[PDB]
């Protein structure tokens, strides 16, 4: 489960020479091994070669080893996480040849993407005067669900009651993830390719109203939530170059770009690519809260003023992901995935609270889900993607004193591969996915737990297991089943059944009272769909 | 070693031994005016993209036997062989060179601690008068001097980095801090029967900023250092140096808001308002407020100023730093209690360099900061009393001239009434061994020039041999003299001269066969309390 840097892989590049010891490529096989480069090694390796998950890849390594060792480590791969590219079948014997060759090269440059570049895609297609001053549409907003059609480069509006597909919307490239401005009006998608577009609901047809780039792969945007400041910024991160924005929450322009390469915090040392991970909006201070990936840092930027720039950059952990916000909105849990650890910054106070280890392989909560344990109180929760677990965090400091920042239960879902959990305060019940999980009876199921049922006696709680895809009526391909995302009166849970692109795929919409089945959504258009947004919900950070 | 990069068409291809050995005379010789990364800075950039245009002829010719505006004949001087020009030729014509990092690692291997703070006294132990004690570079010795301020007796002279660029004072007085331009840091206990080295480390390949902390209650706790290369700055304990945090500086150009990866990092100062650093960061214009009462949770401004930032002094008040963004011709003002830009003025001189500058009371345009220039010879006045004289505060006041071009410091002290100012870079003689000294009670502000006199300090020395260059006036604690470096060659001749300020009459020469090359004096009580 690491990025897969396809955009960076469409943009041909020089063929460098090669030096002693080296066989040359032509432009044509350069870019070629270029273009696999990106698509399936940079995730791991860096876009600079530098290593992240994988061993760095830079010449001066690389050359040591020698060809024939690195032909062999790409054909067989390694136990540690390094797949059997050869021997799978993944790459030919042609094309693993060819990275053998490409790694011992001078590595490629990709370009920087500052002001300029911004500005020059920086288009404003209604300009705020020429926008409704009231909504337009009868549509009730609130309710409203963005799905992301992944591999069709479009967003489906879904509306939240008849389930209905109200529109959908194109970008022209992948969008990861959909937020909304505080006022509920914006709807702000970020494509993988660094491309963020500004959606009026309140248009008669709702439809893009300014669109920019602020990078070449991205995968986090979020507006600002402080009181005062509704619809006063937005924000995005990038993996490529390192480096999050800040643009006008109503017309996209690029205000401030900050460059998030720096020292690791714990031993130090320059790291020329931390990715921005999650980003996180504040409702204490006028502040953002941006995760800096390999550096493990995690910064609160005050954006009250852009000239006189005032960050606190937070020493966390290392391989910081997903995370989010407690009930009471305070304080920010997220996980450091890699060294199975949650991090807890206090946003009122801006200073890191704790980090304690899951006792999980590789959490991945999301944001998260946040409810009143009926005996350890307040508590956050969060999956994993190494196992079967489900930690649950003391999120309360004042009021249970003991249990805060604790690891207070642990118990098992379905299995492996899971990668979202989640409930809502108007329901009892906790939900859990088992997306990457190899076996299709789980991936295509969800695991539902009664929080109302659940005791502080160290014994697990049992589950429900609503079988998903099969609910959709859904067995062709790979159907795997992902995020749970309620609807504005919590009282209904939607949920992915992510097929192949070619293959059929469908929402599931199951009734939080009964868990039963209530709707299933299907059409020709719901092209490989994932993350779901309902606007409420994402608006007030309800989870 | 680094890993030679391939030639693309055309262009030719060098070994790994040819290229490493033409990697190490650019770094040694070459990065310090074409930048680390071949960017640009004092010579024009050598990239690729560049230099294929020209060609392997004219980037030959050139290396060989040099230009004018400042590149050095490397061929035809000898410093170079034909082999190492054309391998060098070459090497212009391939992709830059993957410059050595130096983090956390490399700073503890360099870390000594040769008296551990239990270890040391506890009183003073030695019967100098620290408080007037002149800490002097002996550049290309790699020492410092520390000469009684009064009697003009070196006390001691001691072994540092090579080519210290500055003395710098815990808030105490205790510890003496100095750093070298390699980036080697000495820590030195004053209070010692027999002062020396306490603790040293390596922060960088290339430095020249250090600082203390200056905050009331923060007395001792921190020093921190910046580096040209790697761009950044790390704040080190008071007490021990132990390398605590590591700050890139690599980012944004303020303006253009594009990436910049060599934004060396220029001079710092230590706030007196709030417990932060005060850090210039050059290319990227950025001024950053570094808050040090939390290391883990960190809190710092990024104010966008101006670009080629360099050095630069806090007003009379101790409230605003004023600093040159010199190539631009700007003075900066940052209101350190507020935390945020006040003002961008142009002084209406060429590369305005004041050091610390000078604050004094101008009889007419009530407080104001002086700072002199390099590229001519005028010397500009800024008003700095936003409260008292509100329509003056952060205006230029005045413009006149002093000697000439190539002026370096200006100073004075608030028991002085005159102001100094030197002419150090000035090709003639003449002009580089004098200084201009203006009576500030004269001073008058009717738009005429004021007059000044002239003080032949080389001559006071009785050195006429090589050319000595006179730079930067320093006071003593009394601020009843004021020193002057008379900078001669290694093998040649240096003094000091002390001068009365009181009568502008000579003092005394300090001449002794250990004085080489005498370049920055500081005074401990001057420094420790930012008094200029
Ligand atoms: C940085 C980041 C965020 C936080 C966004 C924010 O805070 O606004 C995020 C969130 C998310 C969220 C947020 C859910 C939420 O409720 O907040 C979802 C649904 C999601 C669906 C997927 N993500 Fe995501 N995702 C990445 C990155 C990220 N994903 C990757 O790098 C990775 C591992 C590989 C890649 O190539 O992108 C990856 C793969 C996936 C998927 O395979 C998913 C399941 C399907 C898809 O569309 O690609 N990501
Ligand atoms: C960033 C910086 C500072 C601020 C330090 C601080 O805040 O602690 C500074 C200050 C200084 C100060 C500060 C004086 C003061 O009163 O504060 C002095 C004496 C000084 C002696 C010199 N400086 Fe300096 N100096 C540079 C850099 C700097 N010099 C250069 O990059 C430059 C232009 C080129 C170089 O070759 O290093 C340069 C040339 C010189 C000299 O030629 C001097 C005269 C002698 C030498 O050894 O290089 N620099
Ligand atoms: C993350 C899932 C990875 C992807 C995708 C790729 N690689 Fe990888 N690689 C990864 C790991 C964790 C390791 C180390 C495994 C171990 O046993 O320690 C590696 C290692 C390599 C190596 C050898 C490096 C060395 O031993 O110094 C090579 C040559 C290599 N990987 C190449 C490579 C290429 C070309 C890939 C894209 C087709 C690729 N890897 C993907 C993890 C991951
Ligand atoms: C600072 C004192 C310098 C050092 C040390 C070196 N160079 Fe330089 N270089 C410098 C300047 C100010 C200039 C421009 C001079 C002018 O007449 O305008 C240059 C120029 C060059 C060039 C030509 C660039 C061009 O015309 O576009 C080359 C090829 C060059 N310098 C190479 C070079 C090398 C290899 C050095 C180390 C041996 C070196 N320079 C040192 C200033 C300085
Ligand atoms: C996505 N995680
Ligand atoms: C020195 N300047």
């Amino acid at each position: 489960y690491e990025p897969s840097l396809d955009n960076l892989a469409q943009q041909d590049v020089a063929a460098p020479g090669a030096p002693e010891g080296v066989t040359a490529l032509s432009d044509a096989q350069y870019n070629e091994a270029n273009k696999i480069y990106f698509e399936r090694c940079a995730g791991c390796h860096g876009v600079l070669r530098k290593g992240a998950t994988g061993k760095a890849l830079t010449p001066d390594l690389t050359r040591d080893l020698g060809f024939d060792y690195l032909q062999s480590f790409i054909t067989y791969a390694s136990p540690a996480g390094m797949p059997n590219w050869g021997t799978s079948g993944e790459l030919s014997a042609e094309q693993v040849d060819l990275m053998a060759n490409y790694l011992l090269l001078d590595p490629a440059a990709p370009p920087e993407f500052g002001m300029k570049e911004m500005r020059e895609s920086w288009k404003v297609h209604v300009a705020p005067e020429d926008r409704p001053t009231q909504q337009e549409n009868d549509w009730d907003l609130e309710n409203l669900f963005s799905v992301t059609l992944r591999d069709a480069g479009q967003i489906a509006l879904i509306d939240g009651s008849t389930y209905e597909i109200k529109t959908v919307l194109d970008t022209g490239y992948a969008v990861h993830i959909s937020r909304l401005s505080a006022s509920g009006r914006y709807l702000f998608v970020i494509g993988r390719d660094g491309k963020v577009n500004m959606i009026d609901l309140w248009m008669k047809e709702p439809t893009t109203v300014a669109e920019i780039k602020i990078g070449s792969e991205a995968r986090s945007i979020e507006t600002s939530k402080m009181e005062g400041w509704e619809d006063k910024y937005a924000i995005a991160g990038a993996y490529w170059p390192p480096q999050y924005v800040i643009m006008d929450g109503e017309t996209l322009e690029p205000k401030k770009i900050q460059s998030t390469r720096g020292m690791t915090y714990d031993e130090q040392e320059y790291h020329p690519e931390p990715r921005v991970a999650a980003i996180l909006a504040s409702h204490y201070r006028p502040e953002f809260i941006v995760n800096v990936k390999e550096t493990g840092k995690i910064l609160l930027v005050d954006y009250t003023d852009l000239n006189n720039l005032k960050t606190t950059e937070i020493s966390a952990e290392r391989f910081l992901h997903d995370g989010g916000l407690d009930g009471s909105h305070r304080y920010f849990i997220t996980a450091a995935n890699a060294r199975n650890k949650l991090v807890v910054i206090d946003t009122k106070e801006g200073k890191l609270v704790a980090i304690e280890d899951t006792g999980g392989q590789t959490p991945h909560p999301g944001r998260g889900a946040n409810f009143v344990h009926p005996t350890f109180g307040p508590v956050w929760a969060t999956s994993h993607m190494g196992d079967d677990s489900v930690a649950l965090i003391g999120t309360d400091p004042e009021g249970h004193p003991d249990n805060a920042w604790k690891i207070l239960d642990s118990f098992p879902a379905l299995g492996g591969g899971s990668l979202f959990i989640k409930t809502h305060p108007n329901s009892q019940y906790l939900y859990v996915d088992a997306t990457l999980n190899p076996e299709a009876e789980i991936s295509g199921s969800v695991a539902v737990f009664d929080i109302k049922a659940m005791t502080g006696d160290g014994s697990d709680p049992e589950f429900k297991t609503l079988p998903i895809a099969e609910w959709a009526g859904i067995t062709e391909g790979q159907p795997r089943v992902v995020q749970g995302e309620f609807n504005k009166d919590g009282t209904e849970v939607w949920f992915s059944v992510w097929n192949g692109k070619d293959q059929e795929s469908a929402l599931v919409v199951v009734d939080d009272k009964t868990l039963e089945l209530k709707h299933v959504i299907k059409d020709e258009r719901l092209v490989t769909p994932t993350g779901k947004f309902n606007v409420y919900n994402t608006m007030t950070d309800t989870y």
